[PDB]
């Protein structure tokens, strides 16, 4: 059996999310959200993780709603050992590295701050994330014009050296 | 061969990094781009020295720090070393981000406290040798001392629910 | 590079305080301060000079606390053969010209008992003293009446001959 | 030619200062003045002879050293001579400014000794030919009394940190 679904990530406006496959869900779940602290000052997040053999999500963070959505999300994804982040005051250019260099994640399906939708499929066994959708997809090739528009912005957001 | 200890001019709260790369004229540009990257409003000062024209190069954006970089790292000198000084981020949120960088070799030191350069000359150029981060300690810590640090971290922020 | 800077000199009220060029630091600092022994009997001093090869500033006196202030300032000034005098005792009137006819002394850039600032610049190579505020300036030049004050005030001080 | 030795009077302690100069009555008040600046404090008579109306002049900030200093400047008599008694001050202090002034052409001796002025006389005027400093000496010193006064020296006040 393989019966495709697709969830929509729940959280409020301007909250960041990412999604990754890992492993030793008691321990990742504490010791990931101790690395997400190190990121950047200030940051405020929740993170859940999928516990396989007692089926359970657990979770933590530094924020009360943040949790209670990350945890919301990740039961409602169910597939073991995915974690799910819901952060804030930070950006996943500043904390992507972090995520991929810690010793028990796998991988990192994708994140942002679009509207965004989870893939899942499930079997006889569990469920598994076979995808994401990241916001409406391209559909049109960017003109000379909108490149040189694209690096203006890039600069007017802070990326400008002396 | 002599040896100089250069003490590093920074503001109070200012954190220092020196390092020891290659390729000055790219590295300099383009690890301040990376430092972007690394905390959202980080204002910084990157300067490094290149040996063939004997220049002390320099970016940032922030006037004040790229000013003192460029005088802390003319005045270690040594060849392909390179002085950050930053505000609004800590060590603990860039230093992978710098290691990560190709052109990187090593770090120093990177901190807050009074902060040295220890340097020796040769009839050729200068390198650095060592690093002075702060006073020296003497005394190792209590049982109490211990529990101490550890409700400073988590009153710092380091605390998970 | 060029970075101007303003140093505040640190002297206690009533210290007379003399800035200077010279060379040879290591025996000039001990020759000057016995040539100013000689200038006036009972003066108080201390005397700081900076030597460039070994970045260090040195000092001696025949007074513990002005040869400690001496040296502070000496090694803030930090500029290579320049000299620091703070003395008591004796004014710039009855020193000057011994310091001026030492062997190792360039020149003097300036003497007084006034509030008192030495501008440094400094470049990739060292620093250089450009200049020295000696006390608040001048904006507006003397009466006649005023001019027969001084003069009055010249003989109550002590100079005047029978 | 003939010869007097004349001896100068003046209270124990009290150093005499004489010297050959020029411009008597410019000179006279002008050094008196520049003696002021060498020392705070000083207290002197200084007296210098001025040659065509054979006059002593005189002046500075004690009635009795100007007195004395005029005394022992007629009584050599010699032209544009000038005569110092001071104190509160060593000649080690005074000397430069007076060797540094315009119209002073030598200095013929300074000190608290026994002083003696030789002077010759011819029909024009009198001449200062020498002066009698103290007693002369008569025995080399020996290397302990090197040691001796290199000790004196420094206990004067003569000694650096
Ligand atoms: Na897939
Ligand atoms: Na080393
Ligand atoms: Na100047
Ligand atoms: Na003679």
């Amino acid at each position: 059996m393989v019966r495709i679904e697709v969830i929509d990530i729940e959280k409020p406006e301007g909250v960041e999310v990412i999604i990754g496959q890992g492993n030793f869900s008691i321990f990742t779940v504490d010791d990931l959200a101790r690395a997400l602290l190190t990121a950047v000052p200030g940051i405020k997040f929740g993170i859940a993780m999928n516990e396989a053999k007692p089926q359970l999500t657990r979770y933590t963070g530094n924020d009360p709603e943040l949790e209670a959505l990350a945890a919301k999300n990740a039961v409602k994804i169910g597939a073991g050992h995915v974690f799910v982040i819901l952060m804030k005051n930070a950006y996943p250019i500043n904390v992507l590295n972090t995520i991929k260099n810690h010793p028990a994640v796998a991988m990192i399906y994708g994140a942002s701050e679009n509207p965004f939708q989870v893939i899942v499929a499930e079997t006889e066994l569990g469920r598994a994330v076979i995808g994401v959708v990241d916001g409406k997809a391209a559909n049109k090739i960017e003109t000379d014009e909108q490149k040189k528009e694209r690096r203006e912005l890039v600069e007017k957001i802070g990326y400008k050296i002396d």
